[PDB]
């Protein structure tokens, strides 16, 4: 979905998707995190 993380882009934001969600398929949106499923 979201996340509550700032993002510097997609690719640091893979992880935090994995971490978060368990989907290594996140996007960085107003500089901020985000994951899918």
């Amino acid at each position: 979905q979201f996340t509550n993380v700032s993002c510097s882009a997609s690719s640091q934001c893979w992880p935090v998707c994995k971490k978060l969600f368990g989907t290594y398929r996140g996007k960085c949106m107003n500089s901020k995190c985000r994951c899918y499923s």
